[PDB]
RNA sequence: UUGGAGAGUUUGAUCCUGGCUCAGGGUGAACGCUGGCGGCGUGCCUAAGACAUGCAAGUCGUGCGGGCCGCGGG
């Protein structure tokens, strides 16, 4: 079936009299290797349940992504509120050039080369909402003289 | 169209802002520890401070008159 990789677990707190009481939060990417990508925020209180829980809320977010010889169709910018990615289509023998969060989103796309770079706020989490709302506004030209 | 990776650190925790710091590459280098050979580079970045000694620009007797020395006789 899909695939995960856990790219963010990450432990927050609140307090009460007493002192600080936990929570995790598990930022989970699950792809298909060919064209199905999802993103899910799981937060539980104990590692294992937020991360499984981030797989399925992954798996009823997926996007469409179309990849064309295993890079995306045209160049791309997208700011999620200070966060922003740049993603340039690359030629065959070149790689996935991207930092951990989004090379996780790619990857699992299938994405096999492709040029990235963050910019603004690096959070990883508004870093990976603006890369998956990235691919979700990629266009072909079958996509857009059918919208003209 | 051959080209673009980020991370640590302000909070109990969050998001933002922002500075500091790090991973890379480079040097006519220097310093420490260590040191086998070869090739090709390359080596006073400071006092354009001061310098012993030698050498780094001479050559033509097919321009000219001469002193010397050596070779053939007058
Ligand atoms: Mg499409
Ligand atoms: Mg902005
Ligand atoms: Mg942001
Ligand atoms: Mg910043
Ligand atoms: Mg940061
Ligand atoms: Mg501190
Ligand atoms: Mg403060
Ligand atoms: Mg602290
Ligand atoms: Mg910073
Ligand atoms: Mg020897
Ligand atoms: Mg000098
Ligand atoms: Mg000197
Ligand atoms: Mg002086
Ligand atoms: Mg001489
Ligand atoms: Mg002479």
């Amino acid at each position: 079936d899909f695939e995960e990789k856990m790219i963010l677990i990450r432990r927050t707190a609140r307090m009460q009299a007493g002192g600080r009481r936990f929570r995790f939060g598990a930022l989970v990417v699950v792809g298909d290797r060919q064209g199905r990508v999802g993103l899910g925020f799981g937060k539980a209180p104990e590692v294992p349940l937020a991360v499984q829980k981030a797989g399925y809320y992954a798996r009823r977010n997926m996007v469409e992504v179309p990849l064309q010889n295993g890079t995306i169709p045209h160049e791309i910018e997208v700011e999620f509120g200070a966060s922003k990615i740049v993603l340039k289509p690359a030629a065959p023998g070149t790689g996935v050039i991207a930092g951990a969060v989004p090379r996780a989103i790619l990857e699992l796309a299938g994405v096999t080369d492709i040029l990235t770079k963050e910019l603004g706020s690096r959070n990883p989490i508004n870093i990976a909402y603006a890369t998956m709302e990235a691919l979700r506004q990629l266009r072909t030209k079958a996509d857009v003289e059918r919208l003209r």
